[PDB]
């Protein structure tokens, strides 16, 4: 039956989305992100061409988010959120 | 304002369920879970809610099935690890098998 593996956070931009052009000629946006009840830090990855286009034009410091994402692990550990190539989610909040 | 941070597994573990007391005198259960549509994830998960704790100690095994709900936390250790925390009073952990 079903798998599941979402990520759901609201928060607030570390520093301005930073762009780094892959192998694959892409573009991945990153950057982090704060959610407090002190407070966590979360690494968000953007491959999702659409969302990542919008966090470089709408997003910076300070900026509040909503996103969704998947839960990743690469080995050099470090966990990141990571929106893929066709799903997840970015939406300016406070706008 | 508004503000979430919330994680939502549908998985299995790769092992026994495990019990460690902390500094705390609390008991807190820990297990690895995998995920799947490059590679499969492995998420570390740290019980804390003892309802839910229990609950994986009696019920869940090395291959089970469960749906987690907890927070994303990274914590720093001396030479980080980010984990899904079932909180105090807080957190979700259902049986699926
Ligand atoms: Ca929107």
């Amino acid at each position: 039956g079903s798998m599941l593996n979402k990520v759901m956070l609201i928060g607030y931009l570390g520093d301005d989305p930073e762009s780094k052009t892959m192998t694959s000629g892409a573009e991945v946006v990153n950057f982090r992100m704060a959610t407090f009840e002190k407070t966590e830090w979360h690494s968000v990855v953007v491959f999702n061409p659409h969302f990542a286009k919008i966090a470089l034009q709408y997003l910076h410091k300070g900026s509040k988010v909503y996103i969704e994402g998947k839960l990743q692990t690469r080995k050099w550990y470090t966990t990141e959120i990571v929106l893929p190539q066709y799903k997840g989610e970015l939406h300016l909040l406070d706008a």
